[PDB]
């Protein structure tokens, strides 16, 4: 309640050969007092990708600053990014963050994709990848939950595809939880490898942001394909 | 404390189509009472590779030593570079122990990363690992020597990727040609504001070389108190 936060992009589909976002900015005090906070604009991609939208032309030498809202003012600010070629096709995340002086953190997420259709499976050339929170569980409580994730693979390929799958929970304390052992499946050409795979926080494991990350690789072509989805623990 | 955990890899140097490594899982609780835990062992790699290699197994143990050995493929279609095994431990108290362990695949253990003869020297340079809950600056030096014939056309930047999703940026993108035999050499350090959230950092640094498109990461932890 402190700090709202939002984000909007110019546009949210870039071609394989990559291209270039704006995006607005606002933050806005919506308390009775001055906020202090510290904010900036951050991306998450494919294959492991973490940059900052900000770039320059020499060498980086500032620093992470405050500023601060009166009580019912607002920030409005606009930023730009290149989104080079080399970055991998697939689903990126812009997030634009703020940490006020209190420690509470603020977000506001948008999506773009690169090389491949916006609201479309992700897939390995004709073999699609559907994986989802069963119910819509975005969290669970300090003393432990469950949540269930339903899994359908799509071989929409003229012949036979071999994949391997597995899921781990990504946590803090630098947590790797297994989610879904390794696991390698034929999956005949029409066929639809479906099954339902669940996590149970335990009462024990840390408070915080875990990120449900499924792999899904062709075993014959190499390729690997991710999907990533966020249960916080109270 | 309640926990010792320790891993042991019997070979820590793949080549490229990879290969098999055995683990050696040791659990001692050496405190005064009997402890109840959750362990599993899994895999952090290139290109946001995570991968398990043994589910989570509730255990209610004391002076009591826990040995298990477990193995893992590392296949040929996953990417060169450096991996981290973590045995990784929860007591029933949520205390949470850790014992890394790294390999290689496809490139030398004791080289530098680099990108074909240019070479990437990112360190965290004294060595520290965390910081006081009312902050703390941690230094980074990055060198990236240039031992090609000609230019190095590289782009380069670094982030900290913590709790709560963030994602702080700690060197913005900056792209920098280098001369044959040239180097760029920085320092940079990140503050750890007061204001931010406890738990672990990954300072995760890159370098492409924007010619062959090819990009190397560096990853670095610091815990927050
Ligand atoms: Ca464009
Ligand atoms: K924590």
């Amino acid at each position: 309640p402190v700090i709202e936060a939002n984000l909007s992009l110019n546009q949210n589909q870039l071609a394989s050969n990559g291209g270039y976002i704006s995006s607005q900015l606002g933050i806005r005090n919506e308390s009775c007092e001055t906020v202090k906070f510290k904010y900036w604009l951050s991306i998450k991609g494919p294959e492991g990708i973490y940059f900052p939208a900000k770039a320059v032309v020499g060498v980086d030498t500032a620093q992470q600053e405050s500023d601060a809202l009166t009580d019912g003012r607002m920030l409005n600010v606009t930023r730009g990014f290149w989104v080079p070629e080399y970055m991998a096709d697939g689903k990126y995340t812009v997030s634009l963050q703020v940490v006020a002086e209190n420690g509470k953190v603020f977000k506001a997420n948008q999506e773009f994709v690169k090389g491949v259709d916006l609201n479309s499976l992700p897939e390995l050339n004709g073999l699609t990848i559907d994986i989802k929170n069963q119910f819509g569980i975005n969290s669970v409580e300090s003393t432990g939950g469950f949540v269930p994730f339903t899994v359908d693979l799509n071989n929409g390929r003229e012949g036979e595809a071999n994949v391997e799958f597995w899921m781990t929970a990504v946590g803090p304390d630098g947590l790797i939880i297994p989610v879904n052992a390794r696991e390698k499946w034929v999956i005949a050409s029409g066929d639809t490898y479906s099954k339902v795979r669940g996590i149970n926080f335990d009462k024990s494991y840390p408070a915080g942001e875990y990120t449900i990350n499924a792999q899904v690789v062709d075993i014959v072509s190499g390729e690997r394909v991710e999907q990533s989805m966020t249960v916080v623990k109270k």
